[PDB]
């Protein structure tokens, strides 16, 4: 009757979520957000990166000039997308260190080809084959020049091509491996052919190997592909007594942010900074679980499929009025912290805006820092493999597996530390509001232990409102309160 | 006389341990646990992984068919190579020996299937005195040394299609004679070629004739090569001479198998983690036994010890006194408790709830430190017996980078865990003290040393009500207010 | 008049600095230190590591014996410093796997060469060339032996060199590639040549390739360099039909902490444990941003150029006397925490030494724990590249980029956690001093809410000093204080 009760409390929800800390792996909070991107639209957005769909063409086949890949001449790309349906339909070939050539062309990001006037004296040029038709006529790789004898003669070829410019040149050349000895001599006169391509700083000599190889598109012969980069001021010198597959020029080789990716995802008209073989994914989350192969500004790949970041306080279900001691207020929806009172004029409830904003601001602060930083990668290493290789592939897999486990640990520890700090900061906001009310009341109230104060004087609605507003004057009620406290009963 | 003292305190031990945080590298706690496994039984447990002891045989020698390795014909989870292993057949080398050893070890089987290669016009199964099998000239069991017949060596051209649904691993070789007389007495022609190709690959090797140092009586050598044939693909072997032919193929699989160099004996026990020093337990999150591991293992760090605090901050004990700069070495039945003095004497009782609240949080931190498994199988090599250069430099650098990053994680993790353990145990002491204050209301006063001066007659049943949490302050309020605010 | 005010407070400065935590990326503190070393003297200190300046000589040219590199015979080093001005001035050559040979010689850290008496029967030794002048007369690599025909004969060379010692031997040998067929026969009689160098465990056979290569210092011919290590008990056997560039002995190969570094920084007479291509840097900070290429005891390379570690409390600008509640004391310069009072004899201010030392000791403790040594590296991988290589180079760059991003994250998280703990420990020292004063005053004072106490009795200078010293006896003033508190006004 002659007293009033003022209780301090915090909100609670009927649909909490479980998050993790260092101590507890299952603590319930009022709200949480997902830090692992796990879904993808399924399509590769054509912005902001220049996407080049290879369709039926590998990058190497477009480089060499497979007739069905003619549409890729002089193309440029930020990301070349190789399809699993791609195929070769020209002269059967292999590339020693196929992965390295594919990688350096993918990183260069252009197929800009410049024809140079190589003068091959005494030999027939542009040899054709039935296994490489262009317009239903025998043909060959567009960027290579199959040379063979003329008038039953094959004079030693010795041709120089100096780089008098200011950019590097990429030369693609080959060596022809016949099937039989009659084939070797009908094409190159001599029974053994040498091919030597050298600069001032390097030399490469290849000896053809004659022998029956399994039929591929009707042919038992093969061609081995090689490459050579000529620096400005350096000179390209090509020397051959036979089996030379000559270049028709050079490719402009650049240094850029371009790469290549194996994917069957369709190309879509959208904008997304991050691309995976599953399609583009958003980068609003710090981590992702779609694919370890990424291109562009991406979240970091982790092994966990979900990592829940607490964005509210610990959810304590609700138990006269009572305070926050082992009791949450599911009826308080307009704020995270508030006051419940009971006086002579009834009861009421009001939220505290400052302490509510103080907790939201700290959580929005962790979010802005969790969604920050730079993981924008371009050409990296390969991470899936279709053949068994051994040592080099063992090291490539180990590096990536080591990397993923280290970032999985970082993500796991980061969320647990963030959640514990979120729990502590929200618990401190409740304590700071309780202690601020204690200091206002001075000797006019007593801590009841359950988060409520027993105010030892008649405190009407204007009096309760002054405590909530922070304008409570304890000298006004001190004499009345001291009498109610220290009275004999 | 008319008052009583009630003190809050925590336990203390006479044998504390020193742990580290970020501020203090040497803070004493009541108890600690070791997070780094440093010891090993010394033996490799034969469970749960299928262990294959190589004894005197390397994996490559068992693959090719060294006569003293015949017992390895046709599986393993881990092949254990001994340092006492030796070769006792035809002297040989393997270009990219490490990769072939790796892919066979990863496949985890030596299942060999004979195929009927028909070699027309040549003599098969050539033997040598440097590869005796039963005291007779012999050769690698899985290879077929071909040479001339009737002073003729017609060009070999043999196809072997893969009409099945699994991959085939073919192991073949090329023979390098010592002199020209040897080259022609065996292969007629003065030079030779071996070409093994599929639809997607080709390998051509030219023999090299020349004197090489004597090894088991022979100056000649054999270079070993391999080729994988996919289903639908075709193996084609073309040779002018010096061909060491395969007798079939090895079934190549994709599994969790690996290989390890170790001299540790095999034991009849069960252990998920194997190191070259022997199996180690995986009850701790980190280990310092060996960076080479197989199975579900703790992560390798450089530190030999990392102590995780499992008890509160140890304060030696200095009338009764509270917890302020004072621990209670006499309290053995609990971590926190009450000491009182009234008209009926003194007493001490522990608080079970706060004691369990601190133990549960420490058991909670423990659980989470033995959860996220590190189960690796075939990896990279981490020790090397020859100088190689660029590739070996990268392999060492990768492993050294990894160990330094996990060593930092382990160092930071324990320091953060210990600081939180110190803070949570300090908060349990403060919460019990604040819980007691709220019960006493205006019937007591904080003496500053963790004790309360209770300003009323509080007998044993009254002290017990404070400890149980059923203390009624209205009963003693009038008496207490008279003792507090008296002149 | 009959009362006194005692305020608890902390210091503040007019020149605060901004540090980062997990919540706030911009919190102002009174003092901070830089954890990233970003500057360098620009010179390489010649202590404590033995520095060998290569000047005009690459390590490979000093190994082979380029005449202008004669001053490097039998040299030793902890770090070989290659200058960009280096050049070759002998027979034009190439090294298959040049990077691996350069690496293993650099790691061995010595060029100690021991001449061995190879007996080459029937051939002329020490062939010279105009492209390798030594003292203005035709010469050759000092450590190699160019063999050619004698009396128009080149009998098959078959020479053994057993390792009868207890250390490994490093043999450097070569193969000569002529330009024309007449050159091949004028020097080696036969039209082709084989070179086979083998031990009991390895064999290497090289076939020369005849052909025109671009002119380098007047010559179209080349020499390919190879190496072989012979273990104790093993035997070196050299078999050659022609074109052999023979060794004159072996290099002692060691296992040490030596390495090689490309740098143009000048050598200086100073002492520094850490060396970068930019020069020596101090290792007083845990992280550095000068160069990812390091040698010796170094800070760890990160991407951030600055990381400020808070070394003081949160700086709160100063707003009767008032306490620490939303108020710092810029007038307190002799301590971090202190007392401000007002009694009948005036006002005063005094610092608290114990709480000030308790906060400084914890901060000095964190500083020391950040300089514990785990990064002393020597020979590592290469991290810059002047040519395009592909797969192996991609993996080398990816490994280093993976490493830097992981340590950059560690540094970022470490400083944010350290700063938050420093803020928490400095705030706790302020609260503990306030609660310590509360316990002394008992019922003789009341918490005013702003960090000050209202002392309800006459408390002169000797009485205030007892509270500051910790020897305040509340029983002396209890009766006087109770009458002032619970009086009717
Ligand atoms: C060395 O042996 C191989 C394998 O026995 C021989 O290759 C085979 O050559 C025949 C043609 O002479 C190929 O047959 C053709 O097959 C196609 C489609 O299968 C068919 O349309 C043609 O009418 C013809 O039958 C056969 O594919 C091919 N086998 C392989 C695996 O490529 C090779 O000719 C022999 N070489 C010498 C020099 O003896
Ligand atoms: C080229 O020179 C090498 C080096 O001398 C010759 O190899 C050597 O060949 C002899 C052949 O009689 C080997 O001798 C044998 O040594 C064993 C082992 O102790 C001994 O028990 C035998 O009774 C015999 O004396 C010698 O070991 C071997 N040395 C090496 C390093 O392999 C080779 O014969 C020469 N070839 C030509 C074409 O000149
Ligand atoms: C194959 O073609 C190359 C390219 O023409 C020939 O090499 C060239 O040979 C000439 C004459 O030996 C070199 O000329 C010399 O050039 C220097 C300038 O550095 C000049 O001062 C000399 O007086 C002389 O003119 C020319 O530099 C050289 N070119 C290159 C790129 O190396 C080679 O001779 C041909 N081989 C055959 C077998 O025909
Ligand atoms: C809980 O329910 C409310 C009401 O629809 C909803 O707005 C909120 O996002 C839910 N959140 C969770 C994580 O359950
Ligand atoms: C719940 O948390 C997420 C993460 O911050 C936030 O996006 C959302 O607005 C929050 N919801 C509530 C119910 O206010
Ligand atoms: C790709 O190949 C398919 C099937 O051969 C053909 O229908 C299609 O036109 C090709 N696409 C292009 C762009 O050439
Ligand atoms: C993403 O794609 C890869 C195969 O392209 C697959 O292994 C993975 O499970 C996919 N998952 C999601 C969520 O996209
Ligand atoms: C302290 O001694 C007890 C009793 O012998 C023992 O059980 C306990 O494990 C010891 N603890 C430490 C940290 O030494
Ligand atoms: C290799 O195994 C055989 C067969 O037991 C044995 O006699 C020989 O001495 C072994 N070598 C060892 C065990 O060092
Ligand atoms: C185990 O590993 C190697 C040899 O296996 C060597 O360092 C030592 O003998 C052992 N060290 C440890 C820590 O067990
Ligand atoms: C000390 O800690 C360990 C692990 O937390 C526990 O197994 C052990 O029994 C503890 N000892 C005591 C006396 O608490
Ligand atoms: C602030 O100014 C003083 C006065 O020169 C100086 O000693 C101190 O280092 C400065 N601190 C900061 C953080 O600027
Ligand atoms: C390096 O070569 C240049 C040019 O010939 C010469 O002037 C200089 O003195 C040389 N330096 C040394 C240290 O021999
Ligand atoms: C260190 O050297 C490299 C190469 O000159 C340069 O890119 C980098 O900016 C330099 N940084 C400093 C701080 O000297
Ligand atoms: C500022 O911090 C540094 C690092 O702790 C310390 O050396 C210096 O004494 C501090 N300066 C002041 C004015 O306290």
């Amino acid at each position: 009757n002659s007293t009033a009760t003022l209780c301090l409390g915090h909100h609670a929800v009927p649909n909490g979520t479980l998050v993790k800390t260092i101590t507890n792996d299952q603590i319930e909070v009022t709200n949480a957000t997902e830090l692992v991107q796990s879904s993808s639209t399924g399509r590769i957005c054509d912005s902001p990166h220049r996407i080049l769909d290879g369709k039926n063409c590998t990058l190497i086949d477009a480089l060499l000039g497979d007739p069905h890949c003619d549409g890729f001449q002089n193309e440029k790309w930020d990301l070349f997308v190789e399809r699993s349906k791609a195929y070769s339909n020209c002269y059967p070939y292999d590339v020693p260190d196929y992965a390295s050539l594919r990688s350096l062309v993918a990183s260069s990001g252009t197929l800009e080809f410049i024809n140079e006037d190589f003068n091959w004296i005494g030999v027939t040029q542009s040899g054709g084959s039935c296994a490489c038709k262009r317009g239903s006529v025998n043909s060959f790789f567009s960027r290579l020049n199959w040379l063979h004898e003329s008038e039953q003669k094959y004079p030693a070829l010795n041709v120089t091509m100096p780089n008098n410019g200011k950019f590097d040149k990429l030369y693609i050349w080959g060596v022809h491996h016949p099937s039989t000895d009659r084939e070797q001599t009908n094409l190159y006169v001599r029974a053994s052919g040498r091919v030597t391509v050298s600069t001032k700083r390097s030399q490469q000599t290849v000896i053809p190997n004659i022998g029956s190889r399994p039929w591929v598109r009707g042919l038992s012969s093969r061609i081995s592909i090689y490459w050579t980069i000529v620096k400005p001021g350096d000179i390209l010198l090509i020397n051959s007594i036979g089996n030379l597959i000559a270049p028709r020029g050079y490719f402009k080789i650049r240094t850029g942010k371009s790469s290549i990716m194996r994917s069957d995802a369709p190309i879509g008209t959208c904008s997304s900074e991050c691309i995976t073989p599953n399609g583009s994914i958003p980068n609003d989350k710090p981590f992702q679980n779609v694919n370890k192969i990424t291109y562009g500004a991406c979240p970091r790949y982790v092994k966990q499929n979900t990592l829940k970041l607490a964005t509210g306080m610990r959810n304590v279900p609700e138990k006269a009025i009572a305070g926050f001691i082992e009791n949450g207020w599911e009826g308080m929806v307009d704020g995270w912290y508030g006051f419940r009172h009971q006086n002579s004029e009834g009861t009421g409830q009001a939220a505290d805006l400052k302490s509510t904003q103080a907790a939201i601001d700290q959580i929005n602060g962790k979010l802005n820092r969790l969604i920050e930083k730079t993981n924008e990668k371009f050409h990296q290493i390969e991470k899936e493999f279709s053949e068994v290789e051994g040592r080099i592939q063992d090291l490539e897999k180990y590096v990536e597996d080591t990397k993923i486990d280290l970032w999985s640990y970082n993500a796991e520890l980061l969320v647990a530390l963030e959640n514990q700090h979120t729990i502590d900061l929200t618990d401190s906001e409740m304590n700071k509001l309780f202690e601020k009310t204690r200091k206002q009341l001075r000797e006019n109230a007593e801590d009841m232990g359950n988060g409520c104060f027993k105010i030892y004087h008649k405190c009407d609605n204007a009096c309760i409102g002054s405590i909530r507003n922070g304008t409570y004057d304890h000298d006004v009620y001190r004499d009345e309160a001291l009498n109610n406290r220290f009275q004999i009963k």
